[PDB]
């Protein structure tokens, strides 16, 4: 276990520095906000994984990481959300919905697994706007009518409920 | 909680595109899509009905109506030429195996294994029939993509397999 | 015989499969890459089936099927790597990244500690290399490879955690 626990600096410094890069080439007039999502879903997938490899040592000192990871990237995912909602572009909107709703999940599979019920009310908080901002970006696409990203609204909505189901049992 | 508004609304998604595609307004792929996330609504309340039968009954009449949906429409692309098309569809019954397995073998239906286990079996002999003509056509890129699906498919029989 | 009928069914897999590959490196690029990613699918298949069966027949058709991959991918790591065509390459070690997981799922439920020294040597030098390229990627001005590369280092992290 001892470079087990080693072998995760080099993903989360790389990351660390990889998230920079997108963060600081973003604001220029250059990068779309698209790609910045992608580095949020790369976050929570890596908060989600630094979460398994936490079970088998037990380290605390690296589930709260991954927590912390894991709540900086949801936050800033609602506000990027936020941000888009009022430009009109559906696609980045429900892109960044259905990164909300996955890094509810390992917020939940931290907080059930480890014990803590700090968070595990955290997890609901996040996952409740989401499906209450769906449902709303749902029916609009159901009132315009426009079916590509209405059919991928209705898969948000039950992946949405899918995380509701795993924080109860 | 919010089942009861998701089953009712995406049915009713089910309804505006089963008359778009019948008529000339939708193309076949957009209706194959919504079948994709019927047969995930379905796992979801599988899930659920455990954890909170008259849920479990709604899983497998609403599971179910997708794959009956899925090797019909897979059938007259199978017809037609657009062998694509067809490969797509007939995914879509092999996975609605799954939730149709897990929802029969964890609820005791021993005649709703047999219909699952069916529909998998004919799924892979139809997928299998399509894949030697994808490699006699000369079309490698649909032929080893098909090959993916028999490999899926086959993966279905096992959990029922090895489970009755 | 329940296992009977199941093992037909994956015996046709075997020489399909093998059938699929001699006409994709007759040809010869991508392409023969997705064979892989369909190929190693099977692989994790039928190790699941020899497990479930206890077949170790199927173990040794199991381990051939997964080893051969992570050698044809590994070279073409190395060629795709000099020939500037980065997303090929890491379309690569995600195969080779993959297959390491059928050697461990194999070697502990098999009891060899030879396949299963081998595979986190595959697994370990698979994750530098992806780090290799994504500390090149990053000096080159392109972010969205990086990204692709990113998340490869994330899961051939998780995998190396759990092959110990």
């Amino acid at each position: 276990k001892e470079k087990i626990e080693k072998l995760v600096e080099e993903l989360i410094r790389h990351t660390e520095e990889l998230r920079e890069l997108l963060e600081k080439l973003v604001k220029h007039g250059g990068a779309s906000e698209e790609y910045l999502l992608e580095l949020l879903e790369n976050l929570v997938r890596l908060a989600h994984v630094i979460a398994e490899v936490a079970r088998e040592q037990g380290n605390e000192e690296l589930l709260e990481e991954a927590a912390r990871l894991a709540e900086e990237a949801a936050r800033q995912a609602e506000e990027l959300a936020r941000e888009a909602r009022r430009e009109g572009n559906l696609e980045l909107a429900l892109k960044a919905l259905q990164i909300l709703v996955n890094a509810a999940y390992v917020l939940a599979e931290i907080a059930r697994d480890r014990g803590n019920e700090e968070l595990l009310e955290k997890a609901e908080r996040l996952a409740r706007e989401a499906l209450r901002q769906v449902r709303e970006i749902s029916k609009r696409l159901q009132k315009e009518g426009n079916i590509e990203l209405a059919l991928k609204a209705n898969r948000l909505l039950i992946d949405a409920l899918r995380v509701l189901v795993r924080i109860m049992r």
